[PDB]
């Protein structure tokens, strides 16, 4: 016996069990499930991950809203119900361990590098519940945002590696006026610090314009406008390619940065291609 | 889709293929069962082909792939025996529809990145000297499970802790398949069928029904209590010339962070010359 699911609002489950049912069942009627994870605190950035599952043909959208341990309720219910949201999957958990810690996924090397320099188990516990909730839920596609652009991959690495049958789909970076890229930390920084938070944005899209003339252009034009910040401490700034692995020599890459302001960590990072 | 000929042995290698059939074959109402195999068929995995032949509106595919990430030095990959020509012509006699035999190259284009970390029962009995071996099965099952997609996926109890692993596996990562513990076939004797069991030279053999005698003498010791079944099975493992014991031990049926109760499973890892083998019974204490 199927849960309850009303078509054109918004059906909240918190069974994994209950989700599972009725998504199957939406997939047998003609849907497609499109998967949207959130750990709630929603913002634009998020509501563009909505969006952009939303606009696929005969879509029916699922936001998870999960606090991963190892990685505003009814605010964030609002919004998705505003954005015309079928399904919000939001677990106890309890629910999502009922075994606790016990079988995991282990990240391949990427994960020890950039992020995972800080925070070594960060992308296990990711992945983890990321593998978790597409078996659940059993989307068609997957979205997350590129501001994680490391996550991002990593989570295609997952996919292609455990031979998982979803497409993940990443989304453009959502940005305040001034290019600040969206993020739930961009509130506790005080106007000094918000003012000089500017200066990660800036320095990757003067890298990407610089890179016409080459990469070596791009990362030291990057670097000066870092340079000009004031109380900006950088963590690092790093050319890869689209992968994350080596730059090529010339071609498409991504440019990663992440800094400090007084305790606040900041993460950005670019298209960018040589040449 | 592929071809895909009912009735008929159907031999795919790219993953993509199997794939494609199984979504298929399920979308017509088919139910599909998966053996998960590592070649060198014998009786113990036809009983597998068997239970899942049973299940009524089953199509069976069986894979034969040796897992490389489940092994230690490439000396035991080497090892491994492969017989393809009989595997395949078992198949074809049980009537199985679909063979899945994959290349190293299509299983793991990018080498190994992405896997499997299993929890603490992996370091325990046959994980204790080989501390990746679990992470390579759990890994490849997961990836068989994935490609395939079965209903049902069919693993014999002779490789219990194996069978365990799996079934944490498909709790803890919520995957959407039934797991399907099958008997253990035995030689007439007692033996447990085995690819090892080809190993054995004829004292070997004489002496290696001493694990499943000493394990069925446990099983009826143990009304008597744990320590009596331990001692009983001990006492035949003693008596058996050339037979090394590496372990002999009485979990919970779970193998798990929990005492034994009334019910267990005594298990077994002894050596016969260069050949180890294993072996495992349900035990109930005081009955
Ligand atoms: C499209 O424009 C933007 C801009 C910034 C964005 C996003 C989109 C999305 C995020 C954060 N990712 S998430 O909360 O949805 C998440 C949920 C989840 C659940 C399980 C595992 C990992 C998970 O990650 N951020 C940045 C941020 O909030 O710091």
């Amino acid at each position: 016996a199927i849960p309850a699911f009303h078509p054109g609002e918004l059906n909240v489950y918190s069974a994994p069990g209950d989700v599972a049912d009725v998504s199957r069942a939406l997939r047998l009627t003609g849907r497609r499930v499109m998967l949207v994870p959130t750990m709630g605190a929603l913002h634009e950035g998020h509501l563009a991950l909505v969006r952009a599952a939303k606009r696929v043909p005969g879509s029916v959208v699922v936001v998870s809203i999960f606090v991963n341990p190892m990685q505003t309720p009814d605010d964030d219910l609002a919004q998705l119900r505003a954005e015309g949201v079928e399904i919000a999957f939001t677990p106890t958990t309890a629910a999502m361990y009922p075994d606790g810690l016990r079988t995991t996924v282990q990240p391949g090397p990427l994960a020890a590098e950039l992020e995972g320099g800080p925070r070594p188990t960060h992308f296990a516990g990711v992945l983890t519940v990321v593998l978790k909730l597409l078996q659940i839920v059993r989307p068609d596609r997957v979205f997350f945002g590129e501001k994680d652009y490391q996550q991002l991959v990593l989570i295609r690495q997952l996919v292609a590696d455990f031979n998982l049958d979803v497409a993940v789909v990443g989304v453009p970076t959502v940005r305040e006026a001034d290019g600040l890229a969206m993020s739930s930390r961009n509130r506790y920084l005080d106007p000094a610090q918000r003012a000089a938070a500017v200066a990660l944005s800036a320095a990757l899209t003067a890298a990407a314009h610089a890179a016409t003339a080459g990469a070596q252009a791009a990362l030291d034009a990057a670097r000066a406008v870092l340079d000009a910040a004031p109380g900006v401490a950088v963590d690092y700034l790093e050319l890869r390619d689209i992968g994350l692995g080596p730059m090529p020599l010339n071609g498409s890459g991504r440019l990663l940065v992440a800094a400090r302001l007084g305790t606040t960590r900041l993460l950005d990072n670019i298209a960018i291609e040589i040449g």
